[PDB]
């Protein structure tokens, strides 16, 4: 019921990448949220999500933005929770800057870095849902299962 | 028992990846370390990444240079979340190992930090911080550490 | 009849750049087979496919993937036979991670390594053929009929 | 009282930033020097930016280096203009440290100098033309610095 | 009345990108000019102008221009008054060549730059507001308005 | 009589070359070693690859660096197909050497390897995989030197 | 009537970047002759060309080619004329590989390069009119008038 | 009498134009040597490249590193031919030099050469080939300088 995962979004443009981590998690039904927070636009609100983060019940945070992306770094700064950033593909440097900006992050405070666009999204969703797994047997084994559905599903020859 | 697995593709990688050896047990987290390489030893990798859950491991961190696909192969073969270094490669500085283990499909994911030192000593707090959710005593001990690593900032530069 | 060149491929969304290559194998008469071969979602069949390759036969295998493209470099892990490497271009990076990830390989483990896209799948096809044609006498020449037309055909002026 | 505020992420960016604490110096502009960590103490620099306007500061000049998130975040805090500087990195030459500060988003503006020491005396001198425009004496000894670099230079090399 | 922030674009491509830029100013009452100055096609109308910037009673120049896009540092060379970089997307570089031609300045000439493209063009008008705010109450209040209300429009979920 | 004929821009190739040269050796595969530029010395180039195959040549290894034309104009004149070794240049790494040599348009291939001397190692072994298909002594001291490269890999880091 | 400047370009798909270059030539009245010549498809035809092109009375050589683009570095290891490079805008590199490639010519055979694109072909006209200006006295007139209308046809504002 | 002008942005840029002053007085053309700053002394700038055609010079060949403008903006004032030299840099390599230098927009070219020294002397070599069209005598010695670097081209490596 209550929210397991966070998945946090630079603003209302992030979502066409961002809702592939939202449908996984539905997929494999594990309980999140899916929020717009500016790191730049909305500092307090990131602190406060940041900071709050555990005491709520949040295990692991899905942050994604572009360009000069600092979402998943500060959402790191605040909280001890797993971070995963998801890099925004932006219009100019196609998320090249989002990529430097997210994974780049100095010793002491880490963010697991995505592919991006759509597939790191997806993939920051597969990756929540493989740490929560390592508590939970029901959602471990329909991990199993969706992994090994993508395995068993792969084309022989193509059409 | 170890619950952390450190794989890397050489000798050469060490140099590296003993930042994230001595990270782990600097918290006190279990874990074994290993070269695999995906290159010279295919099988030995995918017996390892195989059996690695069965073997008790709930996180593995590899990291490789250059053509860098330990991490996405591993992942390949394991359920558990994989966690990417990419090793700083002589030419192109960790660029072509950062794109080689950052930007995996939908479908298999792995967690990147960045090129270089940063980045193992980076992938071994966030293994820590996966573990700690479901480990109070080493929760205990990592939020001691991220509290103390706030505290230890200078307020000035030595001018 | 029996294929001396086998043409595999990450997905179905890089057939739109590896059929080049399908279509100058067959343009040369040259016997192939078209495979779908995922070296993240299906590594043992990679390894399987790889590991057997010789024994059935083949003589070149050419590889396409995009992203963090590590079909090639782990098929020519296995298999004792040439490999050459397509790189697909990817949507954000536009196949540079393609390029990195397949001709960084480190010494012990060789890609031959191709232009990205359509030109480097039909090059690839053209690679293999003219390894081919060092022991197939009637295949050489056809390579060679085939080198003498594009030479002949080229304009001397724009339209 | 200090009217430009110079912060930095580390005291390896002191070697960098000094330029900018010696050119302040030069052209007689009271100015504070501190280590702000974006990462290690977030609520440190949410407090320095904050109260920036209030202290009396008119312009704040950051610098880091990698995930450069400093300059950005500092800029979020505050409705004062922010300067940025990018550190040199060691691996990427400082390119991650240029994007993740100069491609703000929209919104939250930061002025970006160069790579590395150039960067950071230059970051002293906007910050000194924009003092100038309300303060006489120091546009005139801006005048006269300016003046003086135009006057300096050689009319040929010393071959 | 009369401009106190001067607009200047490489050439009339230009517009669809710096068009922001006057957008903003605009919106926050500030009087300005916005005109065509190419360094290399009108490089005397460009001496000219950032050579009397000062004495016609500007206090900002905005200079926008793509590819080996100089007309930010060249104005700079000319005028004591601060400038501020626009890197315009090219076609085939998409404004890294914008970039680098315009953020790199050595020490002695600063170029304030802002992000490749509309970013840049409306954070350059921003950042010339929060240095006119410096020693305009009537605008400095405009501009907390105008950044209090981006910050509480930012929506908390999307749409 | 040689099988294999390697050629090098410049004497300063041959630190990297001599990668190839040791390896062909080392499998005992006659060849040959020229320096053989193709901006100064056009026509030897066009000689040497017009003849190539008359000559018993079977592969030709081609190294050069920066603006590195001599793989892909070494393919242009002969059937034989051409291995490029891009040589790492000063400023950009070997980055310009690696796209010179990759990029070639359909019609024309060049197999190319990594940067450096690991390049020139797999552009050996890549030789020597595409003459194993029809030698098979050459075929048997090529699995012994893979099964030996597989079997000499440490299983642990001398940490 | 004669030409005195040759335009060559390595296919038809080139020719919409070049076209520029010929309108611009024939704008300014200067003989020319514009031919495909492709550096890996037609080795043989340039080799005749570049060699005989100062025999034909040609002063200046503009050639344009796309991703390893060696046409013109190979059109100037034969002529001992002036030979000028156009980067072709290629597909997935935007022009980067086109541009390494023909500007990072080692000492001893040059290549005056250009933009990327129609930029660079339209300049590399106005560079060979430049160049024969200095001993055509009517051209150089007509030159002037061109740079001349260029200076004064910059609009003032933009609309 | 001067017939080419050699500039440059500092005293450091001289390490690397030194090879077009060598390279000009071993062919025997007259020329002088200057430092001139774009940026520090711009009307420097303009006066010299003003009168340059009017003081007799044919070519100027213009050397600047970084944020090079020097190059473009001589050219913007000067109806001669203007050469460019990319000066390696230290952070990016000369990368952001060259990007500078060769994307000049259509209506104001600089033929580029390559980053660094063998710019600079295939800069001179260009000048050499502009100036033989129209200089019998110098012709004659650029044609034997070009038949010995040809002639003195090695057949073999030192091994």
């Amino acid at each position: 019921s209550a929210p397991v995962v966070g998945i946090i979004m630079g603003s209302q443009s992030d979502w066409e990448t961002m809702r592939h981590a939202d449908a996984l998690l539905t997929e494999l039904e594990i309980p999140h949220e899916t929020l717009i927070v500016s790191a730049f636009r909305t500092p307090d609100r990131l602190a406060d999500y940041a900071r709050t983060a555990a005491e709520r019940g949040l295990n692991v945070i899905i942050a994604g933005a572009g360009g000069a992306a600092h979402l998943p770094g500060m959402c790191a700064a605040w909280t001890r929770l797993p971070v995963l950033g998801v890099p925004v593909e932006s219009r100019a440097l196609k998320g090249m800057d989002s990529l430097l900006s997210i994974v780049q992050m100095p010793g002491g405070v880490p963010v697991g870095t995505l592919a991006i666009g759509a597939s790191g999204a997806k993939n920051a969703a597969l990756l929540a849902a493989s740490i929560l797994a390592l508590y939970n047997p029901a959602l471990a084994a329909r991990l199993e299962t969706w992994r090994a559905l993508q395995t068993a599903s792969v084309p022989n020859s193509p059409i």
